[PDB]
Order: structure tokens, then C-alpha cells, then sequence
């Protein structure tokens, strides 16, 4: 599993 969040 990998995400990444650009907020």
C-alpha cells in the first residue's frame, strides 16, 4: 500500500 495526500 502507497498514498500520498497534497492538500
Amino acid at each position: 500500500y502507497s498514498n500520498q495526500n497534497n492538500f
